[PDB]
């Protein structure tokens, strides 16, 4: 038994389009839905071809960190956007984030295919199987294609790009449905007040299922709320599956105490220092006591210093590049987290600025 006529169906998709500069992804984005929230990040919605889809563009990336960590933690499949001769920096930060965040689906969308040649394109996929080989990506399919009408082949790739999207997602529905049974959490990614109805918040139920009316708690305020209501792509609806992106109304807390990366659910782990098991980039610099990295978890992000490391229990004065070894962290802040949720490091003033996944012991 559900609310409405129709039940909403377990059809959806919350899709990351991201990339280096220069490399089609809004123009794919805006051309994969219409225009909805912007902010450091902007969705795109379509729930007009079948699965509820939403593509964020991490249009502040590569500027900001934070405007591609939160698409990618709010999304299922990431969508990588390369274009010709495009193996640059960012393009390889890229690729390393996701692979730090073990990030499962995705496909390579080889942009502007019209201002390539299929031999040229053929010899960019040949580079990207091999720069690819031993990381989450390796085995991701890899898409020539065009967002531009009066091309010689206008918006080739897009219908093979969409329906590797919806075969994924269907790989996807299933996992999250795994979910449902679990203790219901979401994360929020916007929050707002609105005329005649107070605040609202934007987000995904990353586990379990959210029902309408539920009585629970927002952290880290770690303060009593009660769901309202739940809508689901502006039709409110009684329940919300893993995966589901929703707007909720919200009783008992106002839109001005809620930020992007606070959490709904009946308990998390509220601090502000951390002791993290840590997998180091091969891709950064040496790691020593003292020194500032940049933590991400959730959608939250802040300054963190490394007060302590260790490896096997013992002491030590660095973390190579590459090594693995436990963190003790301190930050200002009070951020919320369950045990399952992975840390990301990163140091804001390198090149390439990922340095480490961890998780908090
Ligand atoms: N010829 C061609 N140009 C494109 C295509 N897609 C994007 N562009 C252009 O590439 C440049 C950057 O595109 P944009 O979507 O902004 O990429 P982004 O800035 O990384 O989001 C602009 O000139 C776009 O109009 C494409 O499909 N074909
Ligand atoms: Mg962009």
């Amino acid at each position: 038994h559900s609310s409405g006529l129709v039940p909403r169906g377990s059809h959806m998709a919350n899709v990351a389009i991201i990339g280096t500069e220069k490399s089609g992804r809004t123009s794919l984005a805006a051309n994969l839905g219409k225009k909805g929230t912007s902010s450091d990040i902007t969705m795109y919605n379509n729930d007009k071809e079948g699965r509820n889809m939403v593509f964020v563009d991490a249009h502040s990336y590569p500027k900001t960190l934070k405007s591609l960590i939160t698409a990618l933690n709010i999304s299922d499949i990431a969508v990588l956007c390369i274009p010709p001769q495009g193996l640059d920096a960012h393009t390889g930060e890229c690729i390393i984030a996701l692979d730090l965040l073990g990030f499962k689906h995705g496909i390579i969308a080889l942009t502007r295919s019209d201002s390539t040649h299929m031999h040229a394109i053929d010899e960019l996929k040949a580079k990207l199987k091999v720069i690819t080989s031993g990381t989450v990506l390796q085995d991701w399919e890899c898409i020539s294609l065009n967002t531009n009408k009066s091309a010689k082949n206008p918006f080739e790739g897009v219908d093979e790009l969409k329906a590797r999207i919806n075969e994924v997602a269907e790989k996807i529905e299933a996992e999250n449905a795994e979910l449902n049974s679990l203790p219901a959490r979401i994360f929020i990614d916007h929050a707002f007040n609105v005329t005649g109805k107070g605040c609202v918040v934007l987000g995904v139920v990353k586990q379990g299922i959210s029902k309408d009316k539920d009585k629970t708690k927002i952290f880290p305020l770690d303060r009593d709320i009660e769901i309202r209501s739940i809508q689901s792509h502006d039709v409110d609806i009684d329940s919300a599956p893993a995966g589901t992106r929703v707007g909720m109304r919200l009783k008992n807390v106002q839109a001005k105490d809620i930020e992007r990366g606070f959490i709904i659910s009946d308990k998390e782990i509220v601090t502000t220092d951390y002791t993290l098991e840590c997998t180091v980039s091969k891709f950064t610099k040496k790691i020593e006591p003292a020194s500032v990295l940049h933590l991400f978890v959730g959608l939250q992000s802040e300054p963190v210093r490394v007060e302590k490391i260790l490896v096997d229990g013992n002491e030590v004065e660095e973390a190579k590049p590459g090594s693995t070894c436990v963190l003790e962290l301190s930050g200002n802040k009070k951020l919320a987290y369950s045990k399952q949720d992975r840390f990301l490091l990163a140091n804001l003033d390198l090149t390439q600025r990922f340095a480490a996944y961890g998780f908090s012991k």
